[PDB]
């Protein structure tokens, strides 16, 4: 019967399509998720609107085009976001928690399974978790990037039944419609590429639904403003265009992957490249053409294949100065190389996310 | 002529030593603070009470005894408590900011300098931050531990000159006042010694980082009247500790903020050579590795006794350490089949005590 | 196009019939406002709750049983209800003004003309006025009583097209709806008479419904000064849109064929200033004929008043027939009590018309 | 021990010298109270401000220059003022209730109970009241005209011991002080008399509230809002700005509600009545009444003005209009056979005037 759903709501929607937030569309929202909240339904919320809420608290200040001015932004703004949501909220008697997070707190198994325990605990006390990317205390290069990818990362973490990326338009088109009058809404996708298909706004909720649906959670792509959303949603009707999950999911037990930063990248053969993505296999110290960074065991890692392209996310066997020297190595050399010895895996198939 | 001043608020100070954050106590410091504000001095906040105002908020409920539990609390309660801090500086007009963290965004330099660029940003646009630590999303490993601790690297983030730890007493004493009927309150420090850390435990290792830094430091009582306005003004209030004279190198202040990856136990003879001489660890000297880090992860560095001596970035991976640790410099190459100097970790990226 | 609306809500509908405010229930509420205020129609809120926001926020005190008890929540519950509201309806971009009022201030013509321009006025700067009984400061003697025939009071005084008056219940029905399976609500009422009030009374069981007796006057009231006013449940969807739209929402009260002079609509909204108890013949022409009262007529006066002043009517059973401005002060209309109209000047030595009350300065009933 | 206090703030003090509302000027006294509350006092706060609120609320707006402009901007102010009230005394853990008034709820004995008796019961259940004119509905006969003459009959309501008028300077001068740099301070006032009134015209209404707070009994201050613990000086009786000093002997509590009625007609009185009235103390006849104004009815308050048209006395009627018009200038026997009805040989009795 109870359900958890991940609501995501982007700016655009926040704001109803202006620079101001506007406090009637999202009150129509919480309502919304007060309704399912009554009923027994577990609500996250992941919100945008931060740095534009900052802007707007402040009087559209003139800063300086660096990474400070908007992290700046975003520690008024998000103080801002955080006491519009515990207040509208407020009205229906549902008490909110704030998390912030980055891709750095889901880098290890144990900091992602600490960031899924909290989000449980706060559902499993009646409270809605306000998730946002901490970007007043972030760098670039942990920073998940976007709300969306967070959005399916917050779904992995609340073990989410379905994802709804509410947005400033009906769903997944067939070509632009503002362009295009014979453009036509998609009503469902059977995985990402029966998407790309026909189908730059979209492509970073298109890497959201393949992320949530490979780790099992339906992902519905929506216009915020459609009335009786998300209820709708919840119920399984048609609404927008519905991202179909993955019939056989991804092993909980690496989903963690997806959220982690890379420590370092390897770059990988032919040969090698086509064991992990034609036969899913493990990668071997032999295929490795070239390691970058300076990482240790455990960390996980990038594997780029001789063009460049990223192959696949995985779990590192040995440190970086110790990969270098097994490179281009059988396995049985190993222990003969290093001294020690950690299996005969660079990168074990078993702690590896694919493509 | 302006300064830029933190202040550090303990839960005790917020509650006016009650259960609950008593808001007449807090809007009182706000007042001080605006009054330097408007006269162009930078404050920087630095807030406990994010679980207190969680249970208040919750109505004091039932939960079992773990971490989520206290995260959970910290969750809604930095959101009640942010929301204090805004709505009584409104009131003066002043705006706020909300920056939470933990030593894992002081764990690189670039980290550490990204903050220190958000927070003094927002010190030029006359914000307020406001400062705690992330209890919401925080492992036990990459948290502070606590604000005292927070604050002096918030002093160092922010480029203070003096940093204010309000508590719920006068100050340091030498013995108590409560137990030896005359022990008196001292009202200058001139560096942390061990005689002096015979006697607030948390404050002292505060002070210390901070005066090390080269930031006066003091520690008063947060009802004194007019307190904050007069630590501006260097009036006698609590109890100072004078930075020290000639601080440490800007070029290393990070280290402090660092959560160490692993640890390193040393020699005798090498503890003598990092502590008296500041000379750079030479693997000849380690005598046992722990952990998994990289080279560029910063370390811990104990002496036989199981002490910490000091905290540096470590040139070698652990694996590699434990294979070169007992050996002379030149070794290294054959050993490993690569080299980055004959260094373990260079006193210049390393500091002690 | 646009219309003038005032909406009542009852403590019931503000609580959901629990002893705290509800603002999920009263924040839904604003919102269908708001949209009718975007659309540019008038709104005015008259509100309850004002007694029930003090309990609630001064923890449900131990008070003795007292006036001075139920004014004390009155001063302390206001405070909270305005913010509520004003709260409320800025998260629509949406201005509150706060007028307190009681029968004192539509005692002359005057103070009722104050009153009318102050409403006024905020509607055409488009802020909503927020109407409520002063039952912080006012004896029982000037007070309306009830909101629902403050509601009546504010729709005149804001020259309201419709009154909706939003309940606990769907509305004023057939007949019991326990009783009887096929009781139906009533659709529409054209004129409240005895007959209706017998159904209203037999429809709720146990000690009838002094409270629907109340909401019953205040549609006789709105109806007779021109106003069609509408029984309806606050919790349903949708009602104050379709209420404005005219759709069948709950009972339809519809206003009178040929309403009452807007010349003496007022004395609604006046609480008399003394009484005088009148003939078996006197009662007859001014209720069958629509006469003028004379002093012949007078059989008793009671209370101290002056001319201008409006008054209570009273037949011989003791029963309210008319309320109407006094030509005479009342020690004036004791000495010509009984006497013929020529005989006025000879005993008073001044003299204002030969009529005690005209009835063109008369609402009768 | 434990005694009651009126705080009185004008729009100066609450805007602290603006056209904008300071909170943090309002905080700072709310605390001084909050400070006296918690110590077992009774606060009463009169509060101004309730238009400014609504021009500045409404973003500054141009409206007519007419009567429901006026009050349209209260409406809207004073549902700003009285949450900032609430909130800013919430910070404090101290809750407020709203009474709004006029004369009109001070012309009978009964209404004005009434009042008293919800002052007197919200200050007994620890509730600070906020009281303000009732500017949003009201007609200009029946409001008090400004809140220092309103604070003095809360004074009087609230049964006070001391009246606090905080004002934008340090009291009551010699001279005005704006216009003036030779003009002192003046420390101590023993009674209200004409030659002060000419001292102080804005303050003007400042003496009208001292003298009738004084009148019944209550030690009433001009000080500077902006002073600091100006609010607590006061209730501990350190000279800080003026002190009126209460009238040895009070007037009679059983007749200080009629300081605050708005009279229903106006008496024109003998120059021999007028010497009996404020000389003697006597009770008017109608003997010395010379002509009558509006229509009112018995028990209603009415003015008693001398030939020249100053204000001599308030007081109950005991005959209507039509009956003080046919039998002024006539003996008392003589009632009973003009009217046909008698009500004493009293026109209005001196246990229902106030004088002066
Ligand atoms: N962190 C962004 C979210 C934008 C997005 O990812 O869509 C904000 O709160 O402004
Ligand atoms: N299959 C090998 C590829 C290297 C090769 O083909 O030699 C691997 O897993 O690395
Ligand atoms: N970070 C803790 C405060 C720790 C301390 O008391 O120093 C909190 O927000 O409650
Ligand atoms: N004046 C009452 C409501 C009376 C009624 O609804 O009839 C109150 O505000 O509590
Ligand atoms: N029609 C008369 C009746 C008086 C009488 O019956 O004597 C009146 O209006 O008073
Ligand atoms: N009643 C006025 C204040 C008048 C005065 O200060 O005397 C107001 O509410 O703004
Ligand atoms: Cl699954
Ligand atoms: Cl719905
Ligand atoms: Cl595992
Ligand atoms: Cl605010
Ligand atoms: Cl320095
Ligand atoms: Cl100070
Ligand atoms: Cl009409
Ligand atoms: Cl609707
Ligand atoms: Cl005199
Ligand atoms: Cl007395
Ligand atoms: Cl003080
Ligand atoms: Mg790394
Ligand atoms: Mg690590
Ligand atoms: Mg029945």
């Amino acid at each position: 019967d109870s359900q958890t759903l991940v609501v995501k709501l982007g700016t655009s929607v926040l704001t109803g399509g202006s620079r101001r937030l506007n406090r009637a569309h999202i009150v129509e929202l919480v309502r919304q998720c007060a309704q399912l909240h009554a009923a027994g339904h577990r609500i996250v919320i992941v919100t945008s609107g931060a740095i534009a809420a900052g802007r707007e608290h402040l009087g559209y200040p003139e800063l300086p085009a660096t990474i400070a001015s908007k992290q700046l932004l975003a520690a008024v703004g998000q103080s801002r976001l955080i006491q519009l949501w515990e207040q509208l909220f407020s009205i229906y008697g549902i008490h909110v928690g704030q998390m912030l997070l980055t891709r750095a707190d889901m880098e290890d198994r144990e900091r992602f399974l600490n960031a899924r325990d909290t989000l449980r605990a706060l559902l499993d006390n009646n409270v809605v978790p306000v998730i946002n990317e901490n970007d007043a205390v972030a760098t670039a290069e942990i920073k998940v990037g976007d709300n969306d990818n967070l959005s399916a990362l917050a779904a992995i973490l609340a073990g989410a039944d379905k994802l709804l990326l509410l947005t400033d338009q009906k769903g997944l088109y067939t070509a632009d419609p503002r362009s295009n009058p014979q453009a036509e809404l998609i009503k469902d996708v059977y995985g990402i590429d029966d998407a790309l298909r026909a189908i730059g706004g979209m492509s970073t909720k298109l890497q959201a639904a393949d992320v949530a649906c490979r780790a099992g959670i339906d992902t519905i792509i929506a216009a915020g403003s459609k009335p009786g959303v998300i209820g709708d949603v919840m119920e399984g009707i048609s609404v927008g265009t519905l991202f179909h999950a993955q019939a056989t999911p991804l092993e909980n037990r690496k989903r963690w992957i997806f959220g982690a930063p890379p420590a370092g990248e390897i770059t990988v053969d032919e040969g090698a490249t086509a064991a992990i993505l034609e036969r899913g296999s493990s990668l071997l110290p032999k295929g490795i053409k070239s390691v970058t960074g300076n990482f240790s065991r455990g960390e996980v890692i990038r594997i780029c294949n001789l063009e460049g392209r990223d192959i696949a996310h995985g779990v590192s066997r040995y440190n970086s100065d110790a990969l270098r020297r097994i490179a281009g190595h059988h396995s049985q050399e190993i222990d003969a190389i290093l001294g020690y010895e950690y299996g005969p895996v660079a990168v074990h198939r078993d702690d590896m996310i694919t493509r």
